[PDB]
């Protein structure tokens, strides 16, 4: 599923991400835009041979199991393929664990490089929320 910007904002808000660990909704929408282009089916191999999955590009090195990332963990207790669903529940729940892990949203490289410090509120402008 390719989410609309506001559609995703509304879903993320419903799931409790707005100001979760102090991160306003626009941060999460911005992260999803640059991680997956709002596409739940997005998969990308990373430099370390791990793979990132879904709307928020949850990564197989620590967070989900894909059966092909050596030495990895599965801290969200989920197959990575289950993070490609049109239903964002599993990704959101895993994201809540990640963002509570100590380094906040810096865990998402694309957030650090493209969203952090920017006018992220622009990402929810126009949305009925
Ligand atoms: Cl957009
Ligand atoms: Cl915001
Ligand atoms: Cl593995
Ligand atoms: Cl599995
Ligand atoms: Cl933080």
């Amino acid at each position: 599923k390719v989410f609309g910007r506001c559609e995703l904002a509304a879903a993320m808000k419903r799931h409790g991400l707005d100001n979760y660990r102090g991160y306003s909704l626009g941060n999460w929408v911005c992260a999803a835009k640059f991680e997956s282009n709002f596409n739940t089916q997005a998969t990308n191999r990373e430099t370390d041979g791990s793979t990132s999955y879904g709307i928020l590009q949850i990564n197989s090195r620590w967070w989900c199991n894909d059966g092909r990332t050596p030495g990895s963990r599965n801290l969200c207790n989920i197959p990575c393929s289950a993070l490609l669903s049109s239903d964002i529940t599993a990704s959101v729940n895993c994201a809540k664990k990640i963002v509570s892990d100590g380094n906040g949203m810096n865990a998402w490289v694309a957030w650090r490089n493209r969203c952090k410090g920017t006018d992220v509120q622009a990402w929810i402008r126009g949305c009925r929320l």
